[PDB]
C-alpha cells in the first residue's frame, strides 16, 4: 500500500484537543497539519510540540509562515485571516508535500474507533465493481445511517424542496463500478444538521446503524468537512469557500463546506468518481453557542442553496482532471447567477456567486503555480 | 344573560371561505366583521351580501368605509393598507358596537364543531374558583394539548432558551381563583408552529386529547389570533402589532398576534386575570407555503423575543383596567429598549420597541376617543 | 451681576490644544469640562492637572466619574461610550453646578480674541429692545456674515430645499424686544458647512464682516456645538441628539448638534426667546478628512432634515420653561413621525424619531432629578 | 467621405423631444434609433411614425423586438428591462448595422448648431498629428472650456482626491500623433456634474469659450453617454455598465456612462486611440427631481470611483483590438477588487466589481456572435 495521510484541522483553541486526538493519529503515522490564526494564542503551539515529544507528526505554521507560502504563490489575499476558512492553507500544504489522503476535521471531532485512519483510507483504493446505491429523487440522507432521537433529521446543506417527498423516495442499490474519491464519515453526537433543525428538536446521534454506503452517479448528498476524506486528485476541487458575503444585506456564514462538499461532489461525478457516507465515526459533543445567532448566519446560504442545486444539475461540465472540472464549475456559477429566479436573488446574492467563482480561479490558479 | 359575539377576520380572497364559516356563525346569531384591503376582489362583497341573505350578521366595510371611520379617531396612519394589521379595524368595529366576545380568527380555519361561539363565550363566565395549571419553569406548552406528529413540538412564539430544560418543568393543578378573558382555540391540521419548526418536521396534529387549562399567575404561554376569543375588557391590550420593523436591517414580519398574544396575556395578569387553552378547536388545513420566506420574515423577531420575555417578568406594571394597563406596558417597552443587551439589538432593533410603544398608545388613543 | 461661565469640551487627544486655549478661558476667570471617552489616552489628565497649576478652572472626569454620576440619575445607558455624544456629560455638570453661561467648543477652535468669553456672555443680558433681523423665507444664511471663498455657502443644516430661492429673500431689521439665550459664535478658517458643500467648493473662510445679527420669531438658522453659548435657562432644550440611527439601512452620523440646535432654537421662540450669530469668531483651522466618509455619514440625517424642520413649523408647543417646552418637543416629534412622507422615510427613519424622543425625555428626566 | 451616423437615445417619454431633435439628424441624413421600455407609452411610437413622414431615419424597435435580438445573441438576461441600461440595445443595433458613429444622447438634450452631426464625425479622421493636451496630475477638466457660474465646477466622475491640487496642475499642449475615436461634445445651461456638486452650487453654464482639445496619453477625464460620438471600433468598449449593485448594503445608480466613459478611455489609450472634448454642444436644461434621492443614489459609487481609477493606471492590458482590450479590462477589474483597500470595499462592493467583470463578457461575447 504505502499510504500516506494528513489530517487538516484549523482551531483557536489552547490545544487542548490533542490530548484525546493525537493517539489515534501518530498510531497510524499520518500528519496533522494544524492551522492556527490571528486570534491563536501561543497555547497551541507549546501543545504542538509538546504532543510532537511523544511522536506526532504535527505540523503548525505560524501566520507569518502561512502568509509567505501565500505570497510565493501571487495568492496573498485569497484566504482571510479571522475565519476557518484559513483551513484551506491546510489542504494547499498537505497537497504541496503530495499526501495521498486529506482528512479534514475540526478541532472538536474525536475518532471513535482505533482504524479511523485505515477507514478513510478507502479513497485510495480505486476503482472497484462495488454495490452502489441510488436514489428515485437523486438525494440521500446520510444521517438515516444513525440512530437520531427525538426523531429523524436531515444533514445540513440538505436542500430542502426534496424533504418532504424524500419519504417516498425509492433506494436500490446495485453492483456497478465506482471510483471513491471523497469518504465523508459520520458523527455520534450532535449531528452536522443545520441551525433550523437544531433549534427545532436539538437531535442526538446515538450510533452507526446503517453502516456505509456509496452513492452513484444522479443520487447526492451534502459533504461536510469536519470528518472527510479526501484523495489528492479530488482536492483541487475542495477549495472551502469563503463566507461573508451579504444576501439582501445579510452576510452568510457557516456553510463554505457545504458548498465545497457539493462542489467537489459534482466535479467527482464527472469524471467518473463517488462519495462515500459511513464510517469511520466521530464523537461530537453537544453545542454551547448562540442558536439564534447560527441560525441568523446559515439562513442567507440556505436562501440561495436549493435554487443553486438545481441548476448545478441542469449544467454539464467540462475538463480532463479535478483543476478543469473546477474552472469549468466556476464558470457555470457565473452563469447560473444570472439564469435563476427568485425573491433572495438581489443583486448581492447573484454577485455572491460572480465572486466565488473568481476565487475558485484563484485557488486552481495557486496550485497550477504548485505543480 | 345574553351574551354577544363578534368574528373579526381579514382576507383578501374571493369570500368562498364563508360557504363553510358561516353555517356555525349564523346558527349562534353571532356577528361576522370581514376586513378588505385594497389589493381585495369585489367578488368578496358579493359573498359577504349573499351570505346576509342566508341569515349571516356579516359586515365588509371598504377600504373607504374604514378610513372615514379611522379618520375622525385622529388615527388615519396607525393601520397599514397591505398588511394582515388591518384586523385592527374589526376589532375596534366590534368594541365601538358594543360586543361581550370578539373573537379572532384568519381566513382559513374551520370550526370542527358546532358550539364553537359557545365554548369562545368563556371568556364571559367571570371569576370563579376553577383549576388552574402552574409551572415550576413559568411555561406551558399548548401543542402538548394535542396528538401532534412526527414529534413533539412548540407553538409560535415560545421562547427557545426554555424550551431544553421545559421537559423536566413540574406541572401542578390547583383548585384556584381565576377569571378567564382570553380563550385561545387549538388547531388541527397544520398547528401553529414557527417557520423554524415547520421547515424542520412539518408538524400535523391529528387530535385534541389534553383538554382545556387555564393558566396560573407567572405562567405564560403565547397566544395567536387565529382562534381567540377575547372580552371586550381586555381588547384594549389586543392592538396587533405593526410588522415591517428591520431588525440588523432585516425587517420582521408574521409576528404582529405574537406580540399581541403576550401583550394582552401579561396585561390580563397584572389586572387577575387569566388565559385559557384548549377548545374550540378549528381545522386548519396545511397550505403550501414559501417555508424559507416564512423563515426569512420571522427570524428579526425571534431574535429578540427571548430578551423582551425575559424583562417584562422583571418590570411591574400600573393601571386599574386594560386601557391603563397597556400604556403603562407601552412606557415599559421603551425601558426595555435601553436595558436590553444582545448581538441583535443594533438601534434600530432598539427603535422598533420605541415605534411600537408610541402605535399602542395611539391605539389605546382612538379607544379613549371612541368611549 | 458676576455671571459665571462653563466651556464644555469633549475631546480623545493628548490635550495639546489646552496650550493656546486655556489663555483666553483662565484669564475671564471661567470653567473648562473636559469630558475625555474610553480610548482617551491619559496624556490629557497630565495636561489638565497642570494648566491647573496655571490658574485653569479645569475639570476633566475619567470615565468611571462620569458613569457614576449618570448612574445616580437613573440615566446609566443614555449617552454612548465611543462618540462625541459625551459633552452632554460636560452640559449636565455644568448645568449641576450652577453657571450661567455654557460654552459649547470643540477641542480643535481657537479664540481669535481676548473677549471670548465676555461676548458669549451676551445670553445673560436680558430682554430688551434690539435691532432683530427678520427673513421672508424665514431663514438666515449665518456664512453670509462671512468673507468666504471661493463662492457663496451656507452652513451645515440648512434646509436644501430653501436654497435655490433664498437669493430672492428679503432681509429686514426692526426695533423689537428680544432676549437672546442662544449666542452662535461664528469661525474662520474652514467654515462649518456639510460635506456636501466641503467637497464641492472646499470652503475658506476669510474674515467676520457682516457683524452680528439677532434673529426673529420665524426666523431660523442652524445652531452648531462648535462655538456657541447657551444660557443655563435653555441648555435643558440643548441634549445632544444621539446618532447612530439608520436610514433606509444608512446609520447617520456628525449631526446631533444639528438637531440640539434647531431643537434649543424652536423651544427658546416658543418661550419667547432668540438666537444670536456673530461674535466671538473662533479659529477653526482646515484639518483634511475623509471627505468621502463625511459625506457617507451626514446623507442618513440630511435626507429627513428638510421634512423635519417643514413639519416643526407647523406643531405648536406647550411649555412654561425649556424642560416642558423639550418634552413637548418630544412628543411633537413622534406625531411628525407618523405624519411625514418621502423616500427617505423607511420605517427605520420614522423609528429614529420616535427612539430620540425618547432619549430627550430620559435627558430631561435626569434634569428634573438634579434639580 | 461617406460617413453613416447613428444617435442612440433611449426613453420613457411621450415623444415630445423629437420635435426640437429631428431637423439636425434628418438634415444630415443620420440614423435615430429611440430603445423604448416597458413603461414607455405608445404616444412615443406615434411621434416617431409622425417624423419618419417628415423624413427622418428613426427607428423605434418594441421591447418584443429587442428581446428578440438578444435571444439570438444568447443574452437575454443581459440588460435589466426597467433603466436606462436599454441605451445597449441601440448601441448593439447600430454596431451590428455597420455605422461608422454612434452618437449616445439623452432624450432631453438639443443640439445648438446645426453642424451637430459633422462634428462629432470627428471620430473617422483617422490619426494625425495635432495638438494633444498633457496634464502633470493626469486629470483634465473639461468643464473648464465652459463659461460657469457663480464658481468652478468639475465634471462628474471626476476623482475627488485629485481636485484639491489640480488648480496648480501644469498644462502643455504638444504636436503629436493622436487617433480621435471618442468625441464628448460640451453642453450649455445645465452641465454634467455629479450630485454633490448640483446641490452646492447649482451652476449653469453659459457658454463654450474653451474651444476643443485632444487629451495626451496618461491625461483622463470623465466621459458621459448624453452627447458623445464613439467610432465604431471604440464600440465594444463602450458598454454602459449595469447599475443596482449594493456598496456597503446602498445600491449604486446613474454611474453606468461614467464607468463607460473611463473603460473606452481606458481601452483607447492601449491602442493609442485618443479622446476628444469641445463641440458640438447641446442644450441642458435644468432639472426638476429629487437632488437629495439623486445624492442618495450616486454616492456609492462615488465612494469606489477613485479607488478605482487609481488601480486601472498601474494595471496595463492587452489585446489586439477593442474587444480584446476590453476583455482583459474584465480581467483586471477583479483583480482590483481584490487588491484595493478601504471602509467602503464590504464584501458586496469587491463583488459589484466581479459581477460588472461577467456582464462585460457578456457583451463583448455579443458582438463576437454577431460578427
Ligand atoms: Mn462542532
Ligand atoms: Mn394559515
Ligand atoms: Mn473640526
Ligand atoms: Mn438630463
Amino acid at each position: 500500500r504505502d499510504i500516506s495521510t494528513a489530517v487538516v484541522v484549523t482551531t483557536i483553541s489552547d490545544g487542548g484537543f490533542l490530548d484525546r486526538l493525537a493517539p489515534a493519529l501518530r498510531d497510524a503515522g499520518a500528519r496533522l497539519i494544524v492551522i492556527p490564526d490571528r486570534n491563536t494564542g501561543p497555547a497551541l503551539f507549546a501543545a504542538c510540540e509538546r504532543h510532537r515529544r511523544l511522536g506526532l507528526d504535527v505540523v503548525c505554521p505560524s501566520v507569518a509562515e502561512q502568509q509567505d507560502l501565500l505570497e510565493r504563490l501571487a495568492v496573498p489575499d485569497l484566504i482571510p485571516y479571522h475565519s476557518d476558512n484559513r483551513r484551506n492553507v491546510g489542504y494547499l500544504m498537505a497537497w504541496m508535500e503530495g499526501f495521498d489522503v486529506i482528512v479534514s476535521m475540526d478541532d472538536d471531532n474525536l475518532p471513535t474507533t482505533d482504524d479511523f485512519v485505515e477507514r478513510h483510507q478507502v479513497v485510495c483504493q480505486g476503482p472497484r465493481t462495488q454495490p452502489v446505491t441510488a436514489s428515485s429523487d437523486g438525494w440521500f440522507n446520510n444521517c438515516a445511517l444513525l440512530e437520531v432521537e427525538p426523531t429523524e433529521v436531515f444533514p445540513r446543506g440538505f436542500p430542502f424542496h426534496a424533504r418532504p417527498a424524500h419519504a417516498q423516495a425509492r433506494t436500490s442499490v446495485c453492483e456497478r463500478p465506482a471510483d471513491v474519491r471523497i469518504n465523508a464519515g459520520l458523527w455520534l453526537g450532535d449531528p452536522d444538521v443545520d441551525a433550523i433543525t437544531r433549534l427545532a428538536v436539538r437531535p442526538n446521534a446515538l450510533a452507526h446503524s446503517g453502516g456505509s454506503v456509496v452513492l452513484a452517479e444522479g443520487t447526492w448528498c451534502p459533504v461536510n468537512s469536519q470528518n472527510t476524506a479526501v484523495h489528492r486528485d479530488a482536492l483541487p476541487a475542495y477549495y472551502f469557500l469563503r463566507m461573508g458575503q451579504p444576501v439582501d444585506g445579510v452576510p452568510m456564514e457557516k456553510f463554505g463546506d457545504i458548498f465545497s462538499g457539493y462542489f467537489v461532489q459534482v466535479c467527482a461525478q464527472h469524471l467518473g468518481h463517488a462519495v462515500r457516507f459511513g464510517d469511520p465515526v466521530v464523537e461530537h459533543p453537544r453545542n454551547e453557542h448562540d442558536l439564534l445567532d447560527d441560525l441568523h448566519k446559515e439562513v442567507p446560504a440556505v436562501r440561495l442553496l436549493d435554487d443553486i442545486l438545481d441548476h448545478l444539475r441542469d449544467h454539464p461540465l467540462e475538463g480532463g482532471d479535478y483543476l478543469e472540472t473546477y474552472e469549468s464549475l466556476s464558470y457555470a456559477l457565473q452563469e447560473i447567477a444570472e439564469r435563476v429566479n427568485g425573491r433572495a436573488w438581489s443583486p448581492d446574492a447573484r454577485a455572491f456567486l460572480h465572486r466565488s467563482a473568481h476565487l475558485m480561479r484563484s485557488w486552481t490558479g495557486a496550485l497550477r503555480t504548485v505543480a
